[PDB]
């Protein structure tokens, strides 16, 4: 490994607006329905094991790429959960969707 590969952080929260890469581009989610188990899905992605949802976390810019993210929460991944049709919104990044990721 490098040694990038040999830190971590461990025990605590990694918090913050949730993105995701579409179209060779980071763009955003919007919170509308944006729940636990998207949370859970998306933090899981990650490698962590529960995320809890923040609704309008906000400022992200760009292409907001998601909206209405329906997770079953037993998800490997988002691509797997119903959702809107990839970049099909009526949102602005004031309603930005967040995760708390444990």
């Amino acid at each position: 490994a490098p040694l990038a590969q040999r830190v971590r952080i461990m025990g605590g929260t990694n918090r913050g607006r949730a993105e995701v890469y579409y179209n060779n581009e980071w763009g955003t989610i919007c919170d509308d329905d944006w729940d636990n188990n998207d949370a859970t899905v998306f933090c899981r992605m990650l490698g962590y094991s529960r995320g809890r949802a923040l609704s309008s976390y906000g400022g992200g810019s760009g292409n907001i790429w998601l909206d209405n993210v329906n997770c079953r929460g037993t998800e490997n991944s988002l691509w797997d959960c119903s959702k809107n049709s990839w970049g099909n919104h009526n949102c602005v990044h004031n309603e930005d969707a967040g995760v708390e990721c444990s």
